[PDB]
């Protein structure tokens, strides 16, 4: 119950122009988390303003989606126990001067802008990204056989 | 249009299951290949003897398509100068115990039937292989940064 | 001598059937510390409960020693300056959650219950946990040739 | 079955002093091979003359069971489908110059004489390999989780 | 002129020693900081005494200046945003003890006598140590193609 | 004698510009060689043309220089038994259509006029080419402290 919570992680344009994918995707493999759903595309700026919305009311909000609309991205959808929490700790923080080595933005980037990647907020959020960025019909439901051997 | 050659490339049930997503994609990444297309996705039997249509007369065809059919597949287009034949040395040998070690079957699989990827084979069952497995709007056209230190 | 430390490092069924053995091994080594032992086993309840013996009163013990029963283990002697303590700091806290990247925990599990690796506590627990996993014959004492550049 | 063949792999005493005992088992792991027997050890001179019997006439012979001897080793027993070859195959050519990139000699060592591994000949030596290094009470009786991901 | 800040970075002997040139090249290269100048050099006393000329009322002065001069160095400038913070944050702390996993120190070494690398203190530091070590002919002047996709 | 044998290996522009330089030098460090000298630099056109004079009366010699003259670039110098023969396989071939997977050529790059490596091709003219680059004062002469370990 706990352990099919689920999470959204997206490469952004910089991460994908940088050659940071399979990396991204190894961290969380690895770690014993579950690939649920997985595409590369193009996002359209319609999409970057309701993924962004709450930015709106924000100073430099269009250059935000315009940068957003410079490349293609990877959005992804990891299952598992505390992932919202636990994939965000994975990020580092935010802002890439705040990152510890260890966490994907200590170890590959720098400022606040090219930040590589982003991962919901909360649980809650978790779930309006998800809903946004795919259809039910592109969440894969699967069991991994390693699965006792992660949880208990 | 030598550059443009484009290659499918699909990560097995095998490959999912055994947690080497990220590290077959890092390949492909670290390379200089351009990545076309990516999903992840169950696919249907339906799908899978259309794209084992050639062996339908081999004893072994129903099986494949089982055995295919049982688990989520990473399906994937990359892109760039001679990619189908690269593509395929990159893989090694179809069979794991003829892989040479440095190959993706070889360091990573051992017995035919589990041997993690499969790799277009020609340009023209590359071709084939695409148009089953992607809708045009799901081919993303970019053009990376270090494009003019991988091709003169 | 302060270099001379040895603690007890024992990699758990869970470690052993995902993976991470020669991974956990090298974490060690490309640090500096010495490998002192090195088996694989598979331990009995006897065993198991001497070295629980303290949690013998826990509603959870029975389920612990059974669990830690299911599958084989690398238990391991490794030396060092402080190797008890930065050993522990090595492999993160407890709770994989509160683990962070770059630790063994944080990088590659999830839950406090299917959390790879063991280490001791203190020095005086290494030392108990040593007796109780090797006889005095299996310590191998030996001279890196790295020593020099490793310690003043 | 021809899925539990066995060969004996044993690190060399500069491949100890040079710390690639978790790279060169992580090799082994990451291939779907089975771990069975594992320890770190010192070879006496009448363990190593009964292992080097044949070259007993050899003037290099005391040469070889001084060097040998001269520092720990890590006998290892690994199973699967034509691991005795395939394992060769992962270590490559005797000789660390004939070894191909991708290769464990190939990738780090140069001299025959310091070649880091040991790997057995045929499925008739390593039988006779593992019954000198180890006891039957130290072999390890398994099944791996992925069993059915790594073979037919 | 924030983005350009520079650091210098050194590799202490024992870093040389014990291989771990390329790994700390890379960990900058990998994180999107600029490589600026390079090179491979024995440092004389005379140079060392300048370089820790801070330390000279330290009663391990002459020890360390007669340490830094036992073998080869690889001093280095990078360049980036933040650099000098940054580069400090990715070393760890100067006593390894204190280092945390994921760092430089913190993964490769255990002793503050042989803490393989040395990073500027500040942008004063860190000027006078660059003017110290290189030639202004030494330190090269390029744009790196993805500087776009780290840079906003 | 033969272990001081010497090569010149020089990262080209497109390795500089791809991050290309710590994973290049750490396969030469792992693989037991010895670093003789190292720096990063701009070369001119008056020290290309010197390097590339097999080329002069060859079809556009001009634009060769004028790339190697485009980015900086990484000269260096091992040492040991076999080195240049060895670092050319270790390289693999300079068309890199040809290069095997586990090769540096094989694993980073597609198309010969971006093949991100040079490496002396003989003795002799790994000679010329040391002293072209380098100042006999910029070659450092040194002994690891694994030496042994690696040469009998």
């Amino acid at each position: 119950a706990a352990n099919k919570e689920r999470t959204f992680i997206m490469v952004k344009p910089d991460g994908v122009q940088r050659g940071l994918v399979g990396k991204i995707i190894e961290r969380f493999e690895q770690k014993g988390f579950k690939l649920v759903a997985l595409k590369f595309t193009w996002a359209s700026k319609e999409l970057l303003e309701k993924h962004y919305a709450d930015l709106s009311a924000r100073p430099f909000f269009p250059g935000l989606v315009n940068y957003m609309n410079s490349g293609p991205v990877v959005p992804m959808v990891w299952e598992g126990l505390n992932v919202v929490k636990t994939g965000r700790q994975m990020l580092g923080a935010t802002n890439p001067a705040d990152s510890l080595p260890g966490t994907i933005r200590g170890d590959f980037c720098i400022q606040v802008g090219r930040n590589i990647i982003h991962g919901s907020d909360a649980v809650e959020s978790a779930e309006k990204e998800i809903a946004l960025w795919f259809n039910e019909k592109e969440l894969v439901t699967w069991t991994p056989a390693a699965k006792d051997w992660i949880y208990e």
